[PDB]
């Protein structure tokens, strides 16, 4: 297990969503969870989102995966960047657990880059928070003040060593490149914008035929011009909208289903044949471990728990919270909730969806 | 011009969106704007939304237009119902002008039914207000209390004579059928529901890349379980949404474009060759009349005027208001605004869209 040496209160108070920083020796005696070869082979796979970025003579070249070969790259000036490696590699997923001092719903996935000397993606600006973890090799990283971007004056210019972490808030322009063959591990975050929220909620309202109440004007106001639309009427309409949004169970159900979805593809492999509830029970009681699929988002809002868009209900709150906060579970986590066939059938549904599995 | 004998304050106070009523002699010496033959021929056309409804032996039959023939109907138990006849027939459009005591944005279109004895659409419930105008022939109309619906006890059971009007609020079950060959003219209304508003506004926000502001949590709150989503966070998200909705120029621009669109197809026929602004000027100054396309919705919200989804701006408020409230215009309606080439070009755009034309 990876263990952060960070002062969390300090970080949250001084840096989180405020200011970038290099966390020297963030991880001690850092051992890379994955090797560049394993990463390359991973990028060879079709389900995987990867890209190769290279620069030569002031011009750039981006190529998307999956790659059949890696023959012609050169020894300098290129980088393989692979999205959501935590979806395809467990030891990599281990890198994210130290950062659970920040909320799960905000945490995104883990992107891994390998870069040869000079390799990088050039000067750019992101929109989400990120922790860039230095593995093997060395990288020069530069971050400027809050404004692909034009060259900037750097307020940070450091050479990262294994175990160093570079935190960057959204909006801060940054550029990093390899000095030696290097592995970087971006623990990325995610935050919805208002547009995404409004369109998502609108979809939710459409699909479920909510908000079927019609504008009603028994006290229809007079006007000079019959073509006019009066401010009171505009206000009434707006308040219809605001009222639907403020409805207490609709909004957070929608948000539960929406936020629990991943930005990147999961390794969904439904077991065949499917599991009966009895099977789940037996396996758990026999001491077997139930493992959450890597990257599968399980978030808790109110009484309900949401997994990959699915809403989960159960009178058994402690066990459901166990589902929410344990990536590996055992029978004692569920407790007496295992004696409820409804709960077992719920778990069996989750397993048959491939969201959770036993052992591997 | 048709002239209503209704006491409008009385109606608005006692009936509008409250209670149905028969307005005896609503129109005096009522002359039908269209004949059943003209209506049939109209339904023969492809651009027209019409349907033939018939009942026989306790079973019904609905057939959609356009119809190539009308050979086999019978002499009883059927009705032709044609949508938005005001889009295709000017004297019919004249029937709607008396009802401009109610706001334009709420007024819908005009549906005309012809029915032989026994002809009707059976017992049903609508969702919008309506004024049903009795033309030639007789119809028995029944309306029950606020609950295709099951048979009801009627609080109104009247036989309409030419010039009679039956007002029915949304939700009141009604059934009407011909006693003699009859023409009915439904001045229908329209009101958006919350769902339509939220999805429309969401579309508007998507298309125009609004609401690009991301959720920001520098003061990210602590939790017992990292999988939890806290109420403060839900509130923050909700308030992002409410804030975007409350933005003063975005909402009413969207609503302007949205509400000014018709529920039924218009007769859009762009003139060829297009009009130059000089042409518009000349025609107006020569005394020619500029006529709004039948059914074309022109509504005014704030300084802006909206036509069929298009937003129209002009420093010349009186003339724009003229565009808003006059279905037939002359040069004196526009005044000095005609000496502005920008305004002329605006009018020329409107004409070239086929939204307005000269004379016919
Ligand atoms: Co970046
Ligand atoms: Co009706």
């Amino acid at each position: 297990e990876y263990q952060l040496t960070l002062n969390w209160p300090d970080f949250l108070e001084r840096h989180w969503q405020k200011r970038p920083v290099v966390l020297k020796r963030g991880f001690n005696n850092f051992i890379d969870p994955i090797s560049p070869d394993e990463l390359a082979g991973l990028a060879m796979e079709s389900e995987v989102d990867s890209r190769l970025v290279s620069h030569q003579d002031g011009k750039w070249q981006v190529s998307h995966g999956p790659f059949e070969s890696y023959d012609h790259l050169g020894e300098t000036n290129w980088s393989l960047l692979v999205q959501a490696v935590n979806h395809w590699h467990e030891p990599t997923a281990a890198l994210m657990r130290p950062f659970r001092e920040l909320p799960d719903w905000r945490i995104d996935d883990l992107m891994i880059s390998f870069s040869v000397p000079g390799g990088g993606v050039g000067p750019h600006l992101d929109q989400y928070d990120v922790f860039i973890i230095q593995g093997t090799g060395r990288r020069r990283w530069r971050v400027g003040e809050k404004l692909q971007v034009d060259p900037f004056e750097a307020i940070i210019d450091e050479e990262l060593e294994p175990g160093d972490i570079l935190y960057i808030p959204p909006g801060f322009p940054h550029e990093g490149y390899a000095l030696e063959n290097a592995m970087n591990y971006s623990v990325g975050f995610r935050a919805p914008n208002t547009r995404e929220l409004i369109s998502g909620f609108a979809d939710y309202v459409l699909q479920r035929e909510l908000g079927g109440n019609y504008y009603s004007d028994p006290d229809v106001p007079p006007r000079a011009h019959p073509a006019d639309v009066l401010p009171q009427e505009m206000d009434k309409l707006r308040e219809m909208m605001l009222e639907l949004i403020n409805q207490p169970e609709h909004f957070k159900q929608w948000f539960g289903e929406f936020i629990s979805q991943s930005r990147h593809e999961l390794d969904i492999a439904p077991p065949e044949p499917p599991y009966q509830p009895d099977e789940i029970y037996d396996a758990l009681k026999q001491g077997e471990v139930l493992v959450r699929l890597g990257g599968l988002r399980v978030l808790r809002i109110g009484d309900d728990v949401y997994a990959n868009g699915e809403k989960i209900d159960s009178p058994h709150r402690p066990a459901l919270d166990a589902l929410a906060s344990n990536i590996a579970l055992t029978a004692e986590n569920f407790g007496d909730a295992l004696e409820d066939p409804s709960f077992l059938a719920m778990l069996a549904a989750l397993v048959n969806s491939g969201y959770w599995f036993f052992e591997g």
